[PDB]
C-alpha cells in the first residue's frame, strides 16, 4: 500500500541533452554522457563547456548581426571568409540532431527497432510518460485548452497581414511541394508513421515513394518520364497513360487528370505547377545526356538524371529558399566540401517535430490572384484545367507578384485551412509531445519565464495564460506560432532556432553531398555535375518555357 | 557499317579506385576526384600521395611484423600505444569502403535506387560490361574453365589438411551462426539479393529477419524469448510453441523441431548450439535488467537486451574471433571511441564480395567427433536430438577439442560440400566480377605477374594457366582459395587484406559504437553497459550452463 509514486522523469530531471533512466520504483538517473556537463542532473559544467557557455552569444544577437549593416556582409560575400562562415553554420546547427536516430513514435530509448524500421518519425525528445500528474509533465492544468478554442482565438486570421520579408506565393507552393516528399503521413497505420521511407530529399514527390508507382510513370524510352504534350506545351502524362492511383476527385475524366509522384499534387494549380515543371526539367536533362553519352541504356539515363535533379534541389533550397526565408546578408552557399572536414553522417531520419513546425499555412492568401482576374479558394482547389489554361508561365509569373502571410505571431491563418492547425494540435497531443519551453531548453535557448515575454503584448499572454496555467506547459504549436515575431521578420525566434537545425542536417545529410558520391561521374561527366551548380528557380522555369516570365521568392519593389 | 568498336572500359583503364566513365562511342575519361592521382588514367601521382606510396611497406611485410618478435608486443599491449595502433588499423582499413555503398547487382554506377533499396547487395568494383571480348575484360579465353573440374582439380580436399594456427570447429559453427545473420541470398529473386535486410550485426538470425517472425518467437512476459526447459535445461522452443515457418526435415515431429531466428539453423546441431546459447543469454540479461529497473514494460526488456547482445557480438568477434583468425601478436580492442576522431559512416552495406570470401567451407572436418564416438556427415546434418542428447556443455567442449581444415592453398574442401563452392563459381559468373588481379589493385597490391607467383609451386600454376590463359583473367574465387598461404597461417595473403576492410567497416560501422548510442543509458544503466565490456565466449558459454567446459577458438597444446 502506497500513493503510487510518481515518475521522476515527468519533473525533467536533466539538463543540456541528459537522459532521463529510470532506476529502481522512484528514482532516476541522468546520463550525461558526452552532454558536456557532469553531476546529478548535468548542471555542473565541464572545463571546455563552461568557456563555451559564458562566451556564447544571445541566439536573438546572432540574428541581429546578420540583418544589419550591409556594407560589411559586401566584404565578407566576396571573400572566403563566406565559405569559412558556412563551414561554421553548418557543423554548429547540425550537431543538435542526433548521428543516428535516437527514440520514434514507440520507443522512448535507443533499440535496434528505432534504427531499423525506417516507417517510423523520429523524434529528439521523448515523450511525456503516460504516468504524469499532468498531461505535459508536472505542470499545467489535468486537460489541455479546447483544440478549435485555441485554433479560433490565436491562429485564426482576422485580416490579411503580409509577409515583411516579401516572401510570394511562389515560394508557398514550392514549400507545399517540396515538403510533400518527406511528410507524408499514413492515415491507415497512424500519426506516428510515414510513407516517404526516403527520409530526406529523394524526390520521392516526382518519380514517387515506391517502385511500381515509379515505373508506371516512366516512358521507358531515353530514361525519360512519360509526358503529355498539350497544344504544343509538355506537361505530365494522363492518368489513364501512367495508371497509378491518384487521389483525383471523382467525376472528371481521366483526360484530364494528371499523374506525377504524389498522389495529392493534383489538387492545386500550384502543387501541379512544380510537379509539371520539374517533368519538363526532367525530360529537359536527359536531352544533354543522351548527347553526351551515345552508348548508355534506359536505365541510366534515368538514374543518373535523378541524382542531378535532387542536386539542383538540394542547391536552391539552401541558396534561395532558405536564404529568403532568413533574410540573411550573408549569402548561403550550397557546397558539399565544406563538409569533408567534420564528421558528418551523410544520413537523414525525418523528426516529428520537423513535420510539426513546418505548418507555415499562414502562408496562404485570402485569394488567388491570377492575372487579371481573381479565384477564390473554392474555384483553386481542385481545378483541374487551371494549369493547362494559363501554362506554366502564366502561373509561375502571377505566383511571384503575390504577398504571402506572415507566419509568426498567430492569426494570420485563413480559415478555409485553419482545420489543419486543429489536426497539428491533436496530433501533438497523442504524440505527447514535450512542453514548448523544454524543446527550446534542448535547443539552447533559456526557457520563457513569462507568458507575455512569448507574445510580445499584454492582452494574449493574459488569456493563454489562464487557458494553461503555466509557461512551462504550453504545448509545441501554439508557442511556435503566437511567439513575438522578430523587426520585420517572417517568424520569431524559436522558429528559426529549431528549424534551422533540421533543414541543413536534411539537405547535407544526403548522400549526394558524401565524399563517395560528389563526384562528376556521378552525375554522367562535369556536363551534368555543371547542371547542379549553377542551378536557380529562374533556370527551372525560363529554361523550360516558351517565355521567360518574372520569378522569384520576392515581389516588385 | 563498323567492326562495332570495343567498349574502352573492357581494358580497366583507370587506375586507384578511378571510376571509368563511357563518352561518345569509343572513347573513356577516368573520373580521379579524390583519388589521389591524375592524369588520363588516374596515373600521375599528386603530391600527398607521391610521398605516401614511395613509403608504404609491403603488404606481405606488415603482416611479418605482427607474427615475429613476441617480446615487442608485451610491451606494445601494455601501453597507449595499443589503443594508438587500433585505431591506426580501423582507420585505414575501412578507407577502402565506399562511404554510403556505390554501385549494386543491378546499376554499375552511383544511383538513388543502389542507396535506397536495401535489398540489394552492394559491390565495390562494377561488373565486366556485356560487350566485352572475353567473359573477363580483354584477357582470357572466350569461355571460362569448368565450373565442376575447377572445383574438383584444385578446391576438393585429397586429405585433411590441418589448420596451422589451431583454429577449431567452435569457430567454425561460430563462422557459420555470425554470418548467417547478414548472408542471406533469396532463391525467388535471385543471385544479388538478400533478406537480410539489417545489413550488418543486428542478430537478425536470434530475432528474426522481420518483424512478424520476431513476434511469434517472442514470449511478451519480461521481454523474454519464448523457452522450453528440456531435462532441465533451456533450450528454444518448439516450432508449435513459436509457429514460425522453419526449414526443418519433413517428418519429424513438431516436438523435436526447434524455432530459432533464422530459418536453416535447426539443420546442424552446431548452429542449434549457438542458437541456443544466444536464447540462453538472452533470457538471463533480461533477469539483470528487471532488478536494476522494475518500473520497465516488456517492450523496453526486450529492445535494451536486444542492443546488448549486439554489443558483446561485435566485441567477441573483434577481440576473440578476428584475433584468433589473423594470429598477431597485437591484442585487438573493440573500442567505439577510438573512432570517435574520424570522419566514419557508422552504417553498413553487405558487398557482394565479402560474401565471396567468406566461403570458408575448408573450415569442415572430415568427420565430426563428439567425445566418445565419431559421428559422420550423414549422422551429423539434419540430426534433430543431438544438441539435447549431449546438452550446450558436452557439444561447446567437443568442438573446441577438434581442429578446423586450411583455407588457402586450396584441395582443402570437403566433397560433401564441395557443390557449394561450384554455387560460388557459377554465381561469381552470374555476377560478372571482375579479374583477381583487378580486385588486388582495389585493394593496395600489385597484380600477381605470374601464376606461379600465386599458387607457389610449378605444377598446379601449369594446368590453372592453360585453363584460364592469362594471369590477369583468373577469377575472384580460385585466386582466394587456391593462393599461396602465409608461412604457419590459415590463409593467403590477398585474404587477410580484402577480409578485414569489411569486417571492421562491418563491425564498427554499427549505430551502437556511435557517439550518440554509446552511452550506458542505451544499455540500460552501467549495469548493462558493462556486460557489453569484458564480455568473452566463456562468459557466452559458461554463464549459461551447469559446467564449464573448455570453451575457445584453439585446441589446448
Ligand atoms: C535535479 O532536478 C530535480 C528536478 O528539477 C530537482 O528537483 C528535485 O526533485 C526531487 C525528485 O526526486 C525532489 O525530491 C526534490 O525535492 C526536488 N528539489 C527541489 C529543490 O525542488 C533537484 O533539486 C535537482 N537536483 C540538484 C542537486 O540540483
Ligand atoms: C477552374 O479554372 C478555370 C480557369 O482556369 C475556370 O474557368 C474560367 O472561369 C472564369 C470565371 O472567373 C471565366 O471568366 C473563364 O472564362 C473560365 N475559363 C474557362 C476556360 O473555363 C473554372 O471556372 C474553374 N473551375 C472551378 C470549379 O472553379
Ligand atoms: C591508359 O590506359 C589504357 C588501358 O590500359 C592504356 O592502353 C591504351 O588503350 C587505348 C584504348 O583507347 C589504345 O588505343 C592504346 O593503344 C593503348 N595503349 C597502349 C600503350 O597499349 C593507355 O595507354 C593508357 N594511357 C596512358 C597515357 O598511359
Ligand atoms: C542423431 O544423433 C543421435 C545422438 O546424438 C544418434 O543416436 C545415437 O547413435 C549412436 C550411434 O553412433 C548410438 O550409439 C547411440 O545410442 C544413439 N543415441 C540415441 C539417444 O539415439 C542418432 O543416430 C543420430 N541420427 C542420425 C540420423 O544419424
Amino acid at each position: 500500500g502506497a500513493p503510487t509514486p510518481v515518475n521522476p522523469c515527468c519533473y525533467y530531471p536533466c539538463q543540456h541533452q541528459g537522459i532521463c533512466v529510470r532506476f529502481g520504483l522512484d528514482r532516476y538517473q541522468c546520463d550525461c554522457t558526452r552532454t558536456g556537463y557532469s553531476g546529478p542532473n548535468c548542471t555542473i559544467p565541464g572545463l571546455w563547456t563552461w568557456l563555451r557557455n559564458s562566451l556564447r552569444p544571445s541566439p536573438s544577437f546572432t540574428h541581429f548581426l546578420l540583418t544589419h549593416g550591409r556594407w560589411f556582409w559586401e566584404f565578407v560575400n566576396a571573400t572566403f571568409i563566406r565559405e569559412m562562415l558556412m563551414r561554421l553554420v553548418l557543423t554548429v546547427r547540425s550537431n543538435l540532431i542526433p548521428s543516428p536516430p535516437t527514440y520514434n513514435s514507440a520507443h522512448d530509448y535507443i533499440s535496434w527497432e528505432s534504427f531499423s524500421n525506417v516507417s517510423y518519425y523520429t523524434r529528439i525528445l521523448p515523450s511525456v510518460p503516460k504516468d504524469c500528474p499532468t498531461p505535459m509533465g508536472t505542470k499545467g492544468k489535468k486537460q489541455l485548452p479546447d483544440a478549435q478554442l485555441l485554433a479560433r482565438r490565436f491562429l485564426l486570421r482576422r485580416k490579411f497581414i503580409p509577409d515583411p520579408q516579401g516572401t510570394n506565393l511562389m515560394f508557398a507552393f514550392f514549400a507545399q511541394h517540396f515538403t510533400h516528399q518527406f511528410f507524408k503521413t499514413s492515415g491507415k497505420m497512424g500519426p506516428g508513421f510515414t510513407k516517404a521511407l526516403g527520409h530526406g530529399v529523394d524526390l520521392g514527390h516526382i518519380y514517387g515513394d515506391n517502385l511500381e508507382r515509379q515505373y508506371q510513370l516512366r516512358l521507358f524510352k531515353d530514361g525519360k518520364l512519360k509526358y503529355q504534350v498539350l497544344d504544343g506545351e509538355m506537361y505530365p502524362p494522363s492518368v489513364e497513360e501512367a495508371p497509378v492511383l491518384m487521389h483525383y476527385p471523382r467525376g472528371i475524366p481521366p483526360q484530364s487528370q494528371m499523374a506525377v509522384g504524389q498522389e495529392v499534387f493534383g489538387l492545386l494549380p500550384g502543387l501541379m505547377l512544380y510537379a509539371t515543371l520539374w517533368l519538363r526539367e526532367h525530360n529537359r536533362v536527359c536531352d544533354l545526356l543522351k548527347a553526351e553519352h551515345p552508348t548508355w541504356g534506359d536505365e541510366q539515363l534515368f538514374q543518373t538524371t535523378r541524382l542531378i535533379l535532387i542536386g539542383e534541389t538540394i542547391k536552391i533550397v539552401i541558396e534561395e529558399y532558405v536564404q529568403q526565408l532568413s533574410g540573411y546578408f550573408l549569402q548561403l552557399k550550397f557546397d558539399p566540401e565544406l563538409l569533408f572536414g567534420v564528421q558528418f553522417q551523410y544520413r537523414n531520419r525525418i523528426a516529428m517535430e520537423f513535420n510539426h513546425l513546418y505548418h507555415w499555412h499562414p502562408l496562404m492568401p485570402d485569394s488567388f490572384k491570377v492575372g487579371s482576374q481573381e479565384y477564390s479558394y473554392e474555384q483553386f482547389l481542385f481545378n483541374t484545367s487551371m494549369l493547362v489554361d494559363y501554362g506554366v508561365e502564366a502561373l509561375v509569373d502571377a505566383f511571384s507578384r503575390q504577398i504571402a502571410g506572415r507566419i509568426g505571431g498567430g492569426r494570420n491563418m485563413d480559415h478555409h485551412i485553419l482545420h489543419v492547425a486543429v489536426d497539428v494540435i491533436r496530433e501533438s497531443r497523442e504524440m505527447r509531445l514535450q512542453p514548448f519551453n523544454e524543446y527550446r531548453k534542448r535547443f539552447g535557448m533559456k526557457p520563457y519565464t513569462s507568458f507575455q515575454e512569448l507574445v510580445g503584448e499584454k492582452e494574449m499572454a493574459a488569456e493563454l495564460e489562464e487557458l494553461y496555467g503555466d509557461i512551462d506547459a504550453l504545448e509545441f504549436y501554439p508557442g511556435l506560432l503566437l511567439e513575438k515575431c522578430h523587426p520585420n521578420s517572417i517568424f520569431g525566434e524559436s522558429m528559426i532556432e529549431i528549424g534551422a537545425p533540421f533543414s541543413l542536417k536534411g539537405l547535407l545529410g544526403n548522400p549526394i553531398c558524401s565524399p563517395e558520391y560528389w563526384k562528376p561521374s556521378t552525375f554522367g561527366g562535369e556536363v551534368g555535375f555543371n547542371i547542379v551548380k549553377t542551378a536557380t528557380l529562374k533556370k527551372l522555369v525560363c529554361l523550360n518555357t516558351k517565355t521567360c516570365p518574372y520569378v522569384s521568392f520576392r515581389v516588385p519593389d
